[PDB]
């Protein structure tokens, strides 16, 4: 399998497709749950509570694409924090090659880092 930078990987949403993130805004919460930590991304997705019943953090909301109602995933929280847990099978991963859908996150043509809670209180000001 190919390899490209994360920066040269766009999200789409697997149903309508549109432009939602980027691959560079990935980051791996206890190894395994990929979150997205733009800010910017919650315009992209409705939130609802939908609870039901990951030893750190608290499961939120189920997340959903704004624009054709794909369920993206889940929202997950942390000492206050909530951050968009993905599915990979809900992200269309748009490479320079094309679009790829994958059905593991260990499985995506790029890296994705390890989520650095400490330094994501460059955000501290709000929340
Ligand atoms: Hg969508």
């Amino acid at each position: 399998r190919q390899q490209f930078p994360v920066e040269h990987v766009q999200l789409l949403c697997i149903n309508c497709m549109v432009a939602v993130g980027h691959g560079s805004d990935l980051r791996k919460v206890e190894g395994t749950h990929h979150v997205n930590v733009n800010p910017n991304f919650s315009n992209y997705y409705n939130v609802s509570r939908d609870p039901v019943v990951f030893k750190d953090w608290k499961p939120g909301g189920v997340i959903s694409c704004r624009n054709c109602g794909e369920v993206w995933g889940l929202q997950m929280i942390y000492k206050s924090v909530k951050l968009p847990v993905l599915k990979v099978r809900s992200m269309l991963l748009e490479t320079p090659q094309g679009r790829i859908q994958a059905k593991k996150w260990s499985r995506v043509p790029f890296s994705v880092p390890d989520f650095d809670f400490l330094q994501h209180c460059a955000e501290n000001l709000s929340d």
